[PDB]
């Protein structure tokens, strides 16, 4: 059976035989390809998939590239003006599968020119660079990465770049100084500590400080760091915490039983540390739907170049009680760890 | 103990028990009056502090006032001349702190004048302008200010003129002109724009221009005003900005521990700007000497009436990177930026 012509999204599919891809250019918003899917079922018969404009960049977003290329050749005012402008773009809700994908990007040359010009970003740039963060991996995106990522691993690519900017801020705090950033779908902890005295046990998110959200509140997601893990394998630590309210989503899966059901921490340290053999690291993360069974903990390096895989790794962690909506977790090696399980 | 009798400087100093001020008539040069107090180290031992000025002027720079008084009750071309006899009168050497104070006010006569009269003053009167400020705020006069303003606000005074001269010069400019003046011991930027289409934003001081002098351009000292600033909280911006190469040696310190280590930057603008509440003005600041420690970068209003009192402001302000010789500071509301650091 075929897929018979569509008006769709200001563009005509013209008709196609099951399992052919049909190509068509963006609309005239933007440029690049767009490509639609010519699918079979069960039954025989032949239905549409969805639209993919992963390979669509409005030309906004393309214009905001530009200016940013103008200021690398007052570069770091630059780009605290492209992270104005990304913000208030993507606020818009203006943008493909596509422009999610060209903004990481746009996040890596940023945060690039950043350490290049030993420009320390404000504390303004900081929360809007993590604000950005929030909007391009709020849920309401999950179908535009679902999309992004059959063409570029974006997730891979921004935690990376998120991993860059943290240690960015937090190469310029003083001794034992922390910080924490805020928003709707990630919190932030920068922490920076003398690799000869590291002060005391790191514990994230700290809920009794003022300013921190409702979904960390009323939540029972924690990090405990016992300083003995901050050992060397430069003159100090920076750690940083990410608590990811809704990134489980648009990673690499697991397994086909389990499934990213938990919120996600990411712990990253630099300089690279030794872990003692016995699993030290305490991390507890909430469910994102009620419902699951059979929780496997595991972390997930987005270092390698196999991230894109998602090989999850249950041997680094150890599976607790799983009480009040949340699982226990005890793991030896720092990385990005979430609570795998069945979903209903 | 008790100070003994001295000769100093063509006056005697008779004896003095330890703790109070003695009072001799200025030299014959002068009129007024020189004092010296006898101090008592932790030791006990009494001992002659240094004998004071700021309250002697010279029969020269009395002259010179009369004169100046002689063309107010042709207004204009007189100002002229007494700042073609002040610049003369002081390359000479001539002058005790109280002279110094004393032309403080002759500038201010000579500026009020050229606004009451509506006379601009000619590109040779500016430049001189500036040049007599310069020789007034020369390191060379370091201890003569610190005499002088235990009497008076000299400083505080200095810089009030400076600014009413800067905007009766930017108020005869002429629609986005600008104007560059170069002496050894400031460079001033004064530029003005229309309200309701400020064409770009600000920044300072221009290197490239050829006639800048070395100790700016083998520097790192640089302002970025966004045009986003300049705001209204009578149609047109003048904008003046002064970086000064020593001034921070002579303006009312900062708390103990701290001391300002930094060339000094001015930023007036006129008619009154309402700033955004994000920090959007970049101060780049280079260091006077060379050992400090823990900057704090400070903008300090010298237009209050407890100016004299040196409240610095350290949340105006916002300390980045420190390297290479100097430190970036990002600030919210206009003023004279400093990096208040602990001197070696
Ligand atoms: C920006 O980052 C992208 C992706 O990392 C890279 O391909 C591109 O060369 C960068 N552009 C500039 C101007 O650095
Ligand atoms: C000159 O200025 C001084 C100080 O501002 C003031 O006291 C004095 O009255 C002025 N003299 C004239 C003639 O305007
Ligand atoms: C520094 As990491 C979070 O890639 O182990
Ligand atoms: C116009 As101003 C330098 O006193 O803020």
């Amino acid at each position: 059976e075929m897929c018979r012509d569509e008006y769709v999204m200001l563009m005509t599919w013209k008709k196609a035989a099951a399992g052919e891809i049909i190509y068509n250019k963006c609309p005239p918003n933007a440029s690049g390809s767009a490509s639609r899917r010519c699918l079979l079922s069960a039954q025989g018969v032949a239905y549409w998939g969805l639209p993919s404009f992963a390979r669509c960049i409005s030309h906004e977003y393309r214009y905001l590239y530009l200016s940013l290329r103008e200021h690398l050749a007052l570069a770091g005012e630059g780009m605290s003006q492209v992270v104005r402008s990304l913000q208030e773009l993507l606020a818009r809700r203006t943008y493909y599968s596509g422009d999610l994908l060209f903004s990481v990007d746009i996040l890596r040359n940023v945060t690039d020119t950043f350490k290049r010009a030993t420009y320390v970003p404000s504390a303004d740039d900081v929360q809007r660079f993590f604000q950005v963060v929030s909007f391009m991996v709020d849920a309401e995106n999950k179908e535009k990465w679902d999309d992004a990522q059959q063409v570029s691993p974006g997730s891979v690519h921004l935690l990376r770049v998120v991993e860059d900017f943290i240690h960015l801020v937090g190469d310029a705090l003083k001794a034992f100084q922390s910080s924490l950033i805020v928003t709707d779908n990630l919190v932030i902890s920068i922490q920076r500590e003398p690799v000869s005295a590291v002060s005391s046990d790191i514990t994230f998110p700290m809920r009794g400080r003022r300013g921190m959200k409702d979904w960390v509140r009323h939540s029972e997601d924690r990090l405990f760091l016992p300083k003995e893990v901050l050992s060397l394998s430069s003159s100090y630590f920076v750690i940083g915490a990410v608590l990811y309210r809704t990134l489980g989503l648009i990673l690499p899966p697991p397994r086909p039983p389990l499934a990213v059901t938990s919120r996600v921490m990411t712990v990253t340290v630099r300089p690279p540390t030794q872990p003692p053999a016995e699993p030290l690291i305490t991390v507890e993360l909430s469910y994102i739907i009620n419902g699951t069974t059979d929780p496997h903990c595991a972390s997930w390096d987005y270092s390698r170049a196999d991230a894109s895989s998602g090989d999850w790794d249950t041997e680094n962690c150890q599976t607790l009680e799983t009480q009040a909506a949340h699982t226990r977790c005890q793991c030896q090696h720092l990385s990005t760890f979430a609570v795998l399980a069945q979903p209903p």
